[PDB]
């Protein structure tokens, strides 16, 4: 075990921490891709759990890196994922334009705003998941062109969606709610009633229709899976089947407001089997 072998291993650390079902997928990469992912996972984990003298810090030390990649650096924020990064941005093409705008979008967070219109919702969506989506771009990509870039981006804003849609009670509760002005009014949905008498007809109908997008959204990136290498397809399509998996999810536990539901391990083991079985 070298030293960047335990950075590497806290990255993944934090990464299997926070997200079990993206560690259950990106797990199953080389090696060499899954050093990657774990780093630029845990970089974006650690802007978005930031939350205001560490962001700034975890901004400087990307300006660092990007500027001076062959250079030691004194990193100002976690040390021990700043090497892991910069160890990647060596060998790799790392879209640090990207990382600024998640950044940049969760500084405009802490004076969260509900979004007056979808629009506003799909542009947080993008800051907050198409960014790192184009980050893991040239990770899983023989060859990055434009297209590639535009699949795994909304792969990444379809998978925030899915977010929003299983985590509106636990979202609520921290007195945010990102169904947008617009759509809540059309829908003639009050969140905070629900919240309070259950689920109706006006939630489910809202709920039914951003998962819509979402799962419009994921067919479409199924059918250019091919965009990504060889060895990342299976996993990228597992990925993402786990996670609109979790649609269903909320579905039967009808769409509750008072816990987050979960897909055990056992089916994420079922559709590993399931998409494994056709490659
Ligand atoms: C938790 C989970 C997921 C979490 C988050 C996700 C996302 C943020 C997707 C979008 C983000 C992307 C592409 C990059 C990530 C980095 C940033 C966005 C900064 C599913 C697995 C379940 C767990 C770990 C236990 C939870 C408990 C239950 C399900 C009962």
């Amino acid at each position: 075990m070298t030293m960047m072998d335990m950075n590497f291993k806290y990255c993944h650390k934090i990464m299997k921490k926070h997200s079990k079902s993206f560690s259950y997928a990106f797990d199953l990469l080389p090696e060499d891709q899954r050093k990657a992912v774990w780093a630029i996972y845990a970089v974006c984990r650690k802007i978005d759990d930031s939350i205001i003298q560490f962001l700034n810090q975890i901004k400087e030390d990307i300006q660092s890196i990007e500027k001076y990649p062959y250079e030691y650096h004194h990193f100002q924020s976690d040390r021990r994922i700043m090497m892991a990064l910069q160890h990647v941005a060596q060998h790799k093409n790392i879209a640090f334009q990207s990382f600024y705008n998640l950044i940049d979008t969760v500084y405009k967070d802490q004076h969260f705003t509900m979004f007056e219109t979808d629009a506003e919702l799909f542009g947080y969506c993008y800051g907050v998941a198409g960014t790192v989506g184009e980050v893991l771009t040239p990770i899983l990509s023989d060859h990055e062109t434009h297209q590639t870039y535009d699949v795994a981006r909304r792969l990444g804003e379809s998978l925030q969606l899915i977010n929003i849609l299983r985590d509106v009670g636990e979202d609520f509760e921290n007195e945010r709610i990102y169904f947008s002005k617009q759509r809540l009014k059309q829908y003639e949905v009050d969140i905070a009633e629900v919240y309070q008498n259950g689920v109706n007809n006006h939630y489910i109908d809202l709920w039914e229709y951003y998962a819509a997008i979402a799962e419009k959204d994921f067919r479409d990136v199924m059918d250019q899976i091919k965009v990504f290498s060889i060895e990342a397809q299976p996993i990228i399509e597992l990925a993402a089947r786990i996670y609109i998996e979790i649609l269903d999810e909320v579905r039967q536990a009808n769409y509750t407001l008072h816990e987050r539901v979960f897909v055990e391990k056992r089916k994420k083991a079922k559709l590993f089997h399931e998409i494994n079985s056709k490659y």
